[PDB]
This record gives C-alpha cells, sequence and structure tokens, in this order.
C-alpha cells in the first residue's frame, strides 16, 4: 500500500508539473496552446501522455 502511494504520488506530481509548465517551453513548431484546449498539438496532452506511459515502460523494460 506504500508502493501504490508512491505510484499515485509520482502520477499526481507529474500531472501537476505538466499543468504548471505548459507555457514555459517554446515548442519547435510554435504551438502556443491555451490553458483549456486539451488538444493533441499542445504541451499538456503530450505531457500527460508521458505521465500515463511511465509505469508501463518501467515494468516491460521499454525506454
Amino acid at each position: 500500500v506504500d508502493e501504490r502511494m508512491v505510484l499515485e504520488r509520482v502520477t499526481r506530481d507529474c500531472v501537476q508539473r505538466c499543468i504548471v509548465e505548459e507555457d514555459l517551453f517554446l515548442d519547435e513548431f510554435g504551438i502556443q496552446c491555451e490553458k483549456a484546449d486539451n488538444g493533441e498539438k499542445c504541451y499538456k496532452t503530450r505531457c500527460t501522455k508521458g505521465c500515463a506511459q511511465w509505469y508501463r515502460a518501467l515494468k516491460e523494460l521499454e525506454s
């Protein structure tokens, strides 16, 4: 129950950092989405895809 707490804490902190740092990085195509677009071009959807795909890469030894 400590391990899931570590999983949910890292997932909460990852989704919180992708919410915070969406306007920080200038993307290479010049994306600049808004705070509530939730579309596939934006930083937040790709970054929450990164915080969705970290645990499955760790068990199955994917980079």
